[PDB]
Parts: C-alpha cells; sequence; structure tokens
C-alpha cells in the first residue's frame, strides 16, 4: 500500500540524502513526483522492486525504453560478452554496422543510420541534417508534442489554452528564458487538423527545413495520425523540399518495420531511441541516403559535422542487436494480442462501472482516459483540474495495489508479460477505479 | 606491423564496404574517420588496442581521454556485471545517483548539486540551458576555436574564421551547413587568453549574456590553459554583471581530484562534465551552486528549466562510474602526473636531439606535441600551415605503423595500466617516427 510515502522509509532516508547533492533530489524531472518519488531497487522480467520492499508489475519499462524488460538474460548474456572486449574505442567497430543493416533491413525509409546518444540527439541531429540539406533556418512541429529537450524541438511541448489571433497555436517556451529567436524559429502546427497544418506550412515553405511529427504522440493521448491527414503532409512536404522528419522514440516499437510501415508513409528522416539501445544509451537519426549524405565525411569536410564519444559505443551496439533481433514477427504479433486483450478488458471495466471512457494504444502501447471527447482534436486531450484529480487517484490506488504505471495513466507491454500479467493489470485497474470514485 | 590495414583486402576494408552501404560514408561518428577508410578496434585489454586485422597498438587515445583505465578495466566490469543482475534502467531515480553525486561533489569545491546527462554535448546544452534560466537573458559567449560537442549555440566557430572582423574581434562562423543567422546572431566569440579583448566584448554585451563557456585548457587550441590572470579576471567581470561562468571540463576535469578548475583555482558558477565520469558508458553531468541548479527544481512547483532524459542517471552509468573515479585516487593522480612529465620530457629531448624545432604542453596526464615553436599563448599561433599538416601527418601515420595509437593532432591522453615501459615505448616510437617523416635512416 504504498508504504514509501510512510515517514522514515526507505525513499524518505534517500531523498534526504539526494536533495543535498541534486536538485530537488532529482536528476530527471520526468520521474519526480510530490513530495518525494519511490526509488527502484531492482527488477526481474515484468516486476520493479522498490527500496522498501513493494514489488509491482512494470508498465512503464523506462517510458518504453525496457521493451523486454528488467535484467532480460539474452541482452545481460551480449553486453557481458563485450564487456571482455572492452565498451568504447576511438576506432568504429563491426558492432555498430551489424545494428544499422538490422535497421535498415527493417524499416524502409532507412537507408543509412547515424547512432547518437539519446533520442534528443537523435531529434537535434535530425534537425540540424534538414537545415544543412535544405540550407534553411526555420522547422515546424506540432503543438503540445513532447521530443527532448533541444531548444528548437520542445518549443510548445504544452500548448497554450488559446490560439493566437491567426487561430492558429501559440509558440510557447517550454524552458526559463527562452531566447526570442528561438521561439520565433518555430511554426507550431494543429496535429491532425490537415487544413491549418497546409495553410501554415504554405505560409511558411521558403523558410522551412522540415516538419517534425511524432506519429502516435503520448501527449496528445496516444491517437495516431489520422491517414489522409499523413498523406497530405507527406504530399506537400515533398512538394515543398520540406525534409519530413517522422519521431519514432517511442513509436518505432508498435511494428517490426515501425509505425510509419503501419501508417504506409516514408519520411525523409527518422528519429529513433529508447528500444533500439537494448536498455542502454541510444538514439539514431536515418533516413534517405539524399538527405544523410550531409553527414558524409568521405568528399571532404561533411557538410554537417557529427561528432560524439559514446556514438555506437559496442555495449550499447550489442545490447540494441540482442533487443531488435529478439523482436521477431511473431513476437510483435504476440505483444499485440496480449495489447488488443489488455485494452479491450480495460473498456469492459469501465463499461461495467459507471464511469465513460476509452482507451487508445496499437501494439504494445495504451493510453487510458476517464473522458469521452474525440481525441482527433488534439485540444480534447487537455484535462480539467477535476479530471487531473481523478486521473491522480486511479493513478496512486493502482501504484497500492501493484501496478506501475505512467501518471497519465499511458503504460506499455513488456515481452515477459503475459494474460496473468495483463488479467492482474485489468483486476487492479477495476479496484483502483472503485477506490477512486469513493 | 605497418599500418596492415590499409592492404586492399583488409579485414577493415571489407568492413568498410558493408560499413558505407548502411552508414553515410560508412561513418556514425566525425572523429574517427580517416581517409580512404579507418581502421577497425576489434578488442582491448588495459593499455592495448587491437584491430581487426590483428594489429595491436598502445593507446593513447582512450575515446579521446573518456577510458582513464584502459580497455576492459576489470573492476569496472565486475561492478557493471553485479548491477546487471539487478536491471540497467528505471523509471524511477537509484541509490547509484546518489553515490556518484556524493562522490563529484565531495571531490570539487563549485559542486554544490549536480545533474547527469547522456553526453558531454547534453550537459553542455544543459548549463546553457539553466543560465539562460537563471539570468533570463537569450545570448552566450564562447571562445573562437574551441570545441563543446554538437549543440548548435555551443558549437558557432568550433573551427575559427581565421582572422577577426572588421571590430579586430573574432567571427561568428558556422560549423554546420544551414547554421541559422539567428543562431550565428545569438553567439559572442570571445578570444581565448586575450583578457582584454575579452572584457571589451563582454562590457558591450552585458545585458543580453547569460554565461561565459570556457574550455580551462582546449584541446583545439593547443592544450594551452587559461592563464591565471586572464581567468580571475573573466571571473570577477562575468560575477559583477550577472553573468553566469560555465567551466566545460568534459576532457579537463581529469586534471586534479577536483578539477582543472582546482588546479587554476577559479570557482565557475557551472561545470559541464563527460567521458571519465561514466566509466566508459555514455554520461554527462551539469553541476555547481545550489543557487544556480535550482533552475531544476521541481519541488516547490515546475521547474524554471524541465529536464528529462530517459536514460539519464541509468544505474549501469552510475555504477561504472562511481568505481571509474574511486579508482582514481589522490595517489593515482600524483603516479598519472609524474608519468605526462616523464613522457612529455622524453618527446622534448627527441626533438632536441633531431634537432626538430618543437614543443610539448600538457598537464597531469594529458599531452600535446607541437612540431613549431610558436608561442601558444597567442591562440591564433594553434592554426597549422600546409606543410605543418603534412608533416605531422606523416609522424601520426608512422607512430600508427610503430604500435602507437595517438589522435592525428599528436594530442594525447595515458591511462592507468600505464607504467614507465609504456611511456619509454611512446617516446622511442616517436623518435623513430620523427626519423620516418624526414625521410631519415
Ligand atoms: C517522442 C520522443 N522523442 C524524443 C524523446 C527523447 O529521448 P531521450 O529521453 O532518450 O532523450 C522521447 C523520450 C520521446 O518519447
Ligand atoms: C571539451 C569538450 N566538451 C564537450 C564534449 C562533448 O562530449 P560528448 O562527446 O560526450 O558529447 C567533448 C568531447 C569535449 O572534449
Amino acid at each position: 500500500g504504498n508504504v514509501y510515502r510512510e515517514p522514515g522509509s526507505a525513499a524518505a532516508d534517500l531523498f534526504e540524502r539526494a536533495r543535498r547533492v541534486l536538485p530537488g533530489g532529482n536528476t530527471r524531472t520526468t520521474v519526480y513526483s510530490a513530495p518525494y518519488p519511490p526509488y527502484a531497487a531492482r527488477g526481474r522480467g515484468a516486476v520493479i522492486v522498490d527500496a522498501d520492499g513493494e514489488e509491482r508489475l512494470d508498465f512503464v519499462n523506462n517510458y518504453t525504453a525496457l521493451i523486454h524488460g528488467h535484467a532480460d538474460p539474452d541482452i545481460n548474456e551480449a553486453v557481458i560478452r563485450q564487456l571482455a572486449d572492452g565498451v568504447a574505442f576511438a576506432m568504429p567497430t563491426e558492432h555498430e554496422i551489424a545494428l544499422a543493416e538490422l535497421l535498415t533491413e527493417r524499416v524502409p525509409s532507412l537507408q543509412q543510420v547515424r547512432f547518437t546518444n539519446s533520442g534528443t540527439e537523435a531529434v537535434m541531429m535530425a534537425i540540424k541534417a534538414a537545415r544543412a540539406y535544405t540550407g534553411r533556418p526555420r522547422i515546424a512541429k506540432f503543438d503540445g508534442c513532447y521530443h527532448g529537450s533541444y531548444d528548437f524541438a520542445e518549443v510548445s511541448t504544452q500548448s497554450s489554452g488559446k490560439p493566437g489571433e491567426d487561430g492558429f497555436p501559440v509558440a510557447t517556451p517550454y524552458t526559463g528564458g527562452t531566447p526570442q529567436a528561438v521561439l520565433d524559429s518555430v511554426v507550431v502546427l494543429p496535429f491532425n487538423d490537415i487544413d491549418g497544418t497546409e495553410r501554415l506550412i504554405e505560409q511558411h515553405r521558403d523558410e522551412l527545413a522540415a516538419v517534425l511529427i511524432d506519429p502516435n504522440p503520448r501527449s496528445l493521448g496516444l491517437y495516431p495520425a489520422e491517414p489522409a491527414f499523413l498523406q497530405r503532409l507527406r504530399e506537400i512536404t515533398r512538394a515543398y523540399g520540406i525534409v519530413l522528419i517522422f519521431d519514432e522514440v517511442i513509436s518505432l516499437r508498435s511494428d517490426y518495420g515501425g509505425m510509419q510501415s503501419v501508417l504506409g508513409v516514408t519520411p525523409d528522416l527518422t528519429a529513433m531511441g529508447k528500444i533500439i539501445g537494448g536498455g542502454f544509451p541510444v538514439g539514431a537519426v536515418g533516413g534517405s541516403a539524399e538527405v544523410m549524405s550531409v553527414f558524409d565525411p568521405t568528399g571532404g569536410p561533411p557538410r554537417a559535422p557529427h561528432g560524439g564519444t559514446f556514438n555506437a559505443n559496442p555495449v550499447t551496439m550489442v545490447a540494441g542487436l540482442t533487443a531488435m533481433r529478439k523482436l521477431t514477427p511473431a513476437e510483435f504479433d504476440r505483444l499485440a494480442t496480449l495489447g488488443q486483450q489488455l485494452r479491450a478488458g480495460v473498456e469492459e471495466v469501465l463499461r461495467e462501472a459507471g464511469v465513460p471512457g476509452q482507451v487508445t494504444g496499437y501494439g504494445s502501447l495504451f493510453h487510458i482516459h476517464l473522458h469521452q471527447r474525440p481525441l482527433a482534436d488534439y485540444r480534447n486531450s487537455v484535462l480539467s483540474a477535476q479530471e487531473r484529480a481523478f486521473v491522480g487517484r486511479v493513478h496512486e490506488a493502482l501504484m497500492g495495489r501493484g501496478i506501475f504505471i505512467t501518471p497519465a495513466l499511458f503504460g506499455c507491454l513488456s515481452t515477459p508479460m503475459g494474460v496473468p500479467e495483463v488479467e492482474a493489470f485489468v483486476d487492479a485497474f477495476a479496484a483502483a477505479l472503485q477506490d477512486a470514485r469513493g
């Protein structure tokens, strides 16, 4: 029952230490919760164990990065093998080639790739590649979508409630002291609203190096880009020489060939991370050989220099190769089957109870919603204070009933999970829903 | 065995042919490309790196100073293997982040609080972002010709234009293609080790400057440190104007138990770190005064500067970094500094005996060979002529063929598996490489 909140808990003592040497005891904003979060001690398979000994089924998995759960034996074997050879070198290795070979074989848009140390870095380097390829300074992204901590990609991460006078989204700062020149350089588009998107892209078509889009953004309720919208976005970006960048840092796990394969639209660049590293720090930017040529150093200095001390380090390469090789087509099918079972079970729980709600998701990703507004209008994804309080009561009850999910009730399956784990989630959700309503 | 990887049908040639189909020019890290194709690392042990063609060399690069304990260090490997049984990443904080933060703040005086990132590039970016959030100001200042990673604002003028503008100050020059004019306009480029021009430029831009970012001993400028009077006056003027002073110690932190800032006696507001502090695993960190780092504090409301990161403070990096740093004791710093002095003196003697003009800079376990006698205190002297580039290239290629792996600039670093035998092997190989480069027996 959430024993970590108790005075004198292990988590409380750890937080007391942490706040002396980390700001507010924190080094990752995402994992803070008030007054202090629980601390992880270890994990095994689908189970996370906190510093106070409480065990929970992990439906977060480091925000979808650990598709194979905790301490996967195959990844551990591969990493242990690599440790004997060394973990980083100032020379390329074959391991970077092998993972690049896998990624380019699986994702149709990927003809060549480069590895980075984070999804944030992958997004930055795709933007910089688009600037180098097109010569143009500005980028466009969609209101309310998260892409990491790079200045230009994080503009309007949190939508302002209201459009400007033109009726279009407002470029709003996500970090303090954001330069006006940064805000002014970013065109903020409305997700799944093709008319406004087309009008804004047309207005800025000569200044836009790229459009950056997450195909199934978690921050907008995990409702995917609709097919007509995404096909018209592809057509207009191609028409105006604008690089289309897909942010699949989360969504790549939707399918053997990524969400771009699911939706049938081929971007010019793709940013990736999380699962492709086997649990170790990683990102990747890839796409057409034509656009990726900005990085090519063989014909003189590259148009876009891309250094990095731990780029393509063999630990990350070996772990990611192992993680991806374990993701066979049949494994994707199993994940999608279990995800469908979870989402349908949660919908039946909502129906049987008196609670209006809906569940979005695809493959092994899901998002529970305690309202029935159409998420095809992205402004409907914003929650009121009462709705936030209700979701929070459900989340805390779940935490106390052995289920670890994000505060928004966005979650993911891990390959160690089966029907028992899904049933455990659905039963715990029924009980937590009852708790939250009193 | 004389650079066998360059032969047709070598392992490296086959690997390059595969690589260029799936990587741009077969490359994923610009630094490690060399023409026509680079050698490929197969494995390492202690101070020795072994390439895919079986050729072994003493490693004086160590992933650009990150692996201060050399290859496959057993203590780091044992700690990592212990952690693997527990899991490698979590969506909760762990005690391991606390342990490494406790060590770093205990050792470096300016570090009151820290946050971990996944690269030195990220550390530099988040330091710049923290300074903007703390001061509210949009622009930053950095020094001409200095490298800080791939973040847009930090990389302006990484390669100097070579000549000043009409005002006599350095030029804000693009390092990547398509750099927006607004990015160039937001960066004030200062002259390293020229306190007069530095002060005049900061004075001119004092109301718009959130931060001055400075590498205390930049490799790009020949590894000649910021001189004490220059750095003290920089500290005074930034403090007077409310400008955040950021040290980039991603490389220089290894100079001393308390960093190069402790050597030079100047307390920055923030420090960016990386490389050694991760034990060989991807890592960065930004730390400093609790006053400035409070922009990150999420208690008591939303943080002024949000800072997420899926792999931030992952337990593998935290455990490997804790082990690596715990092994770097005061006695180890002393031993590395003695070995570095011995190497540098040996190289100076080789140059003197050969009649070849040159000099060697360095500190602790870092060194830089120069095949000229220009005073590097004038930073524009660090730029090499065509003749110097060709001659240094001959020396580097000969060293590579003589069992020595060093950077093309002849910038190098020691590792803890090294002793006097490795230093003497370096000095002997350098003498032979100099003879080769001059065409002498
Ligand atoms: C869609 C998306 N883009 C970018 C990132 C940033 O990746 P990282 O946390 O590794 O910097 C994340 C986490 C993400 O979900
Ligand atoms: C002085 C300096 N700053 C920043 C970096 C960037 O670190 P990373 O390669 O890990 O991004 C490097 C390599 C460096 O030498």
